[PDB]
């Protein structure tokens, strides 16, 4: 359908997808499954659109929507109501909870453990992911690192996503082995995000990453990009306990 399934050894606990433009009734540039309130939406499309992934998605209960700052903050999903949702990824170990990152471009990296007991997803554009999201995210399991899968959803592939010198300082700054992943293009950058995530997954010692096939940018059919619309749509990310 609209929805991507992540392709990983995905434990019989754990239930994700991703979802793409395709299948709900916002009109352009937001045309059609948008699921972000802030990029300027008719609100009740988005409502609406929340709906139809609802459904699509078989999801057990509301996704917990973050208000994404593009840092590093984690929220353990303990239960609603939340007295703030300030942060770029969540954490679950409660079945029947939905972890979901919203993005059009970021990386989202979806986490479970081999036992299919904890999940987690994290909203990676460059700010968070030079900051530690993802490192932050891998934190909160109780899990060993060792015992941890991830999954790397649709972003901005390295064919597409132009930096200038300042998001490469940013990250060489944190982890000089960043340089690998940014090639001289004119008088910017090409970043493979895809790239950097596995340098920061190797880091905390998770091993078993998967996906990094897609780019929201050259794959417009499917995908909103921030980067190629300037006004557009959000997808979501999500992932749950059964
Ligand atoms: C992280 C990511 O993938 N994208 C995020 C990033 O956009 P980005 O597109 O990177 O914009 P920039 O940060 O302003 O710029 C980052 C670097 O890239 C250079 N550049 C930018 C545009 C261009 O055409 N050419 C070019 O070279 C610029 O000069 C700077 O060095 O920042 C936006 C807020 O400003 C976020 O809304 C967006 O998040 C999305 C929605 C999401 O959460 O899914």
């Amino acid at each position: 359908s609209k929805l991507i399934v992540p392709q990983w050894p995905q434990p019989k606990g754990v239930a994700a997808c991703s979802s793409t433009r395709i299948g709900g009734v916002s009109l352009p540039p937001y045309d059609s499954l948008n699921l972000g309130a802030h990029c300027g939406d008719n609100p009740d499309h988005v409502e609406e659109n929340r709906k139809r992934l609802f459904a699509a998605g078989n999801l057990p209960s509301k996704p917990v929507w973050l208000e994404q700052v593009h840092g590093k903050d984690v929220l353990k999903l303990t239960g609603e109501p939340y007295a703030s949702k300030r942060a770029d990824a969540s954490y679950s170990n409660t079945p029947g909870t939905v972890c979901a990152v919203m993005t059009a471009d970021a990386l989202p990296v979806l986490f479970c453990n081999r036992a299919g007991t904890e999940v987690a997803a994290a909203h990676a554009g460059w700010r968070g992911l030079c900051a530690g999201v993802l490192e932050e995210t891998v934190s909160c399991f109780a899990d060993n690192p060792e015992n941890i899968l991830a999954w790397l959803g649709p972003a901005i592939g390295p064919r597409a996503f132009e930096v200038g010198g300042e998001v490469r300082e940013a990250f060489m700054a944190v982890d000089a082995k960043a340089s690998a992943a940014f090639i001289q293009h004119g008088d910017k950058y090409l970043a493979d995000i895809y790239q950097l995530a596995r340098q920061r997954l190797a880091n905390v010692g998770v091993e078993q990453i998967f996906g990094g096939d897609r780019c929201t940018y050259t794959e417009n059919e499917t995908f909103f990009s921030y980067r190629r619309d300037k006004t557009t749509g959000r997808m979501a990310s999500f992932i749950w306990l059964i």
